[PDB]
């Protein structure tokens, strides 16, 4: 009749995705791109860059209080709105249509068909096929674990976000990112989103979209009632219901592993016990929520893991809910992308620690140690200015036994460091026994000369 001219007016509209449906971050900014800083009393270089995150799902978030809006089968806008989370319901008398639930207990008996698919009836059939199969297969069957997992370091609420693939507010409200003290120097951290999925009941794609909608239907109903190339429909075409945790990883180290520490931290304990990365998990504490739908913070990862794990698990103490979704454009039945673009400033690290040179000397012979390092800073342009330092007994004569303690500020590089041996008298003649630049910066650097003038020992030790 006029489903006609649902089709007709629909297929007529034109858009391509990225336009509609795109989201992006505030023109990056400014930041010192190359600086030190002193922390812990680690001497700490400290880069930054503007880099570009570009992420693009298919697994479109669902907001806690905007739940009601998000059901399989419903109708909905693809545009701003929507790829900010806040979907516009689209609503309007229904034809009926299937869902069906996908659990385990592997059914034919899954469909159900639903007369008119609006929220309150749609989440009821679900509930139905939920407690079906959780009373005639409950325990017969069993779940196999699918989960969508992210993590990252943080930088902007714009960045992480966007990465995690999470809604900025939602969590920063639930763990508290000091977004600032990363943002220079004073601490690091990541976060990851555990998002444990129980279930996904899917809706008909249905062949021609009118076949969505009442008679009683025309496409100036649903125009006036939003539609336009400035915002199309798509349907849910499937949602994802499960369980959410969310855990905070943050420490006061500023060394290059903080990243991977973690990263190996989270996938399992072979680590934890192993004793690679001490330093680093003693300055960590960490933070674990579990979103409802209407929080810990331990430095005992082992209570982290614990919360993880108690979340795999459907229960009627832990009820599952929409966590992600999927949307068709009813025009051609393509997937929705919301196509996203986060600039951010990364600020990057490295640590460096004070050390403890350590002349000594053995030899039945007269030697000499010239030892010289350099000092490194960064300017007012981050250029590497180098102050050469140079110690003070270089090139005088030492007799066995001798010994010194020469400190180097955390800040050193270069190094070198010579022993000569004298090999006969006054001067006359000698060997070069410790011959060494670029040497190591390490907590302690030992020198140590030795043996006989015809067969010395020399060696250094790190």
């Amino acid at each position: 009749k006029n489903a006609s001219d649902i089709n007709t007016g629909i297929a007529n509209l034109k858009y391509d995705s990225r336009d509609i449906l795109a989201v992006n971050g505030d023109k990056v900014e400014s930041f010192i791109p190359k600086e030190s800083i002193n922390s812990n009393g680690k001497f700490v270089v400290v880069e930054r860059e503007k880099k570009s995150l570009t992420t693009s799902p298919v697994d479109i978030l669902i907001i806690d209080s905007v739940v009601n809006r998000t059901y399989p089968g419903a109708v909905q806008l693809a545009n701003k709105a929507f790829a900010d989370n806040q979907p516009s319901l689209l609503v309007a008398k229904r034809k009926p249509l299937n869902i069906s639930i996908d659990l385990p207990g592997m059914r034919k008996e899954n469909t159900i068909t639903v007369q008119n698919p609006t929220y309150g009836n749609v989440a009821g059939a679900v509930d139905d096929l939920v407690s079906t199969w959780n009373e005639k297969y409950s325990t017969t069957h069993t779940l196999p674990a699918r989960m969508q997992y992210t993590e990252s370091m943080v930088y902007s609420k714009s960045q992480i976000a966007s990465a995690l693939n999470v809604n900025a507010k939602y969590l920063d409200n639930s763990l508290n990112i000091d977004f600032n003290a990363v943002a220079n120097g004073e601490k690091k951290v990541m976060v990851a989103a555990y998002k444990q999925i129980f279930y996904t009941v899917s809706a008909e794609l249905p062949n021609n979209p009118s076949d969505l909608f009442d008679n009683s239907v025309t496409f100036d109903e649903l125009t006036r009632k939003g539609v336009s190339n400035s915002a199309p429909p798509v349907m849910v075409s499937n949602v994802a219901y499960g369980r959410t945790v969310y855990v905070k990883l943050e420490t006061t180290s500023k060394s290059k592993d903080v990243q991977a520490a973690f990263k190996a931290l989270l996938k399992n304990n072979s680590v934890e016990t192993s004793g690679q990365y001490k330093d680093i998990f003693e300055e960590s504490t960490f933070t674990a929520v579990v979103l409802g739908g209407d929080k810990v913070v331990t430095k005992d990862f082992n209570e982290i893991r614990n919360i993880i794990k108690d979340n795999a698990e459907l229960s009627f103490k832990n009820p599952a809910y929409p966590i992600s979704y999927t949307s068709t454009f009813l025009k051609d039945n393509a997937t929705a992308a919301v196509h996203n673009n986060t600039d951010y400033i990364e600020t990057t690290t490295t640590e460096y620690s004070s050390a403890k040179m350590t002349l000594d000397h053995y030899g039945a012979y007269v030697a000499q140690f010239d030892v010289s390092w350099d000092e490194f800073t960064f300017d007012q342009n981050g250029k590497e200015v180098l102050t050469h330092k140079t110690w003070e007994g270089s090139g005088k004569d030492k007799t066995a036994h001798y010994s010194t303690v020469i400190p180097l500020p955390p800040n050193s590089k270069n190094i070198k460091i010579v022993a000569r041996e004298c090999t006969g008298l006054a001067w006359e003649w000698w060997r070069t026994i410790i011959n060494e630049q670029n040497v190591p910066l390490t907590n302690e650097i030992k020198v140590s000369i030795g043996g006989t003038t015809l067969y010395p020992t020399a060696t250094i030790s790190h």
